[PDB]
């Protein structure tokens, strides 16, 4: 019971995970859809793959929260409310199915980056506060997604 | 079904929206590392935001070049996903009750900029690199690497279970 409450590191690590609860289960929500506009054949198995990647990531989140004491829960993430919105509203905007797989495979890395930030950041926080025991879920997550942004990287449309 | 339904109709086109996305995006920059420098108490942090505040109006300069070479103006599309990781940086700081937890968040919230600003540029100089544009690849690249240099910076700032 507090306006502000988040008073301390422990406060911030725990709302981040909440952010990134919830942010994983968008992209969930999200992927299909891509997964359904893209033309290009390795773009949708790679999307497919990463699909069921990110079911994986939210169970060990679930296992992050069962480490520090708590059930699993979610809080808002306008960061990727908006990239998922971005991505809806580009894609209407695309003639061109190579174009839209351009834009698709453009869209995917930006979502990558944002978990990138999220992962890498939620780690720093860890280790500082003594929580190496939830860092080796949070880096399993990590490296997926840099796997994931790497292999968009390389993609040939 | 929106206003420019089906509109993108070529690469140089998306290249085109990219572009204006992006430079959306360094605008809105403009106008929040003023807040985050202002809430920032840690001095490398402020100051060293301010240093990325300059960076930005010449991240700005460089991609008017860029329009100019295209011959197209740089107003014409927003950036979602830059309105959202603002609002999200300005959310969270409304959350917070001390000056060192709200530090940390800051540094967290630019670097999830610095990342978006990475992708999108990453993305952009390789489709002016298909498309031929030599000069615009050059002025994105440098770009990139003022992000690149921002996010390290972030990232080593020295500002600080039972
Ligand atoms: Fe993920
Ligand atoms: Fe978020
Ligand atoms: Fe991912
Ligand atoms: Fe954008
Ligand atoms: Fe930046
Ligand atoms: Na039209
Ligand atoms: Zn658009
Ligand atoms: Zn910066
Ligand atoms: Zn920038
Ligand atoms: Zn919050
Ligand atoms: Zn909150
Ligand atoms: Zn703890």
């Amino acid at each position: 019971f507090f306006s502000r409450d988040i008073q301390t590191m422990e406060d911030l690590l725990l709302h981040g995970l909440r952010d990134i609860y919830y942010a994983e289960q968008q992209i969930t929500k999200a992927l299909p859809k891509m997964i359904e506009q893209a033309t290009n054949r390795d773009l949708s198995q790679g999307l497919t793959s990463h699909l069921e990647e990110t079911q994986k990531q939210i169970e060990r989140l679930d296992q992050v929260f069962k480490k520090l004491g708590q059930k699993p829960s979610g809080v808002n993430c306008p960061a990727i409310d908006g990239l998922i919105k971005e991505a809806d509203e580009t894609a209407g905007e695309i003639a061109d199915k190579t174009v839209l797989d351009a834009a698709i495979v453009a869209n995917a890395q930006a979502v990558e980056h944002y978990e990138i930030a999220r992962y890498g950041t939620l780690i720093a926080w860890a280790e500082e506060l003594g929580h190496d025991d939830i860092v080796r879920f949070l880096t399993t997550n990590l490296n997926e997604e840099k796997a994931a942004n790497t292999k968009l990287n390389t993609v040939a449309l």
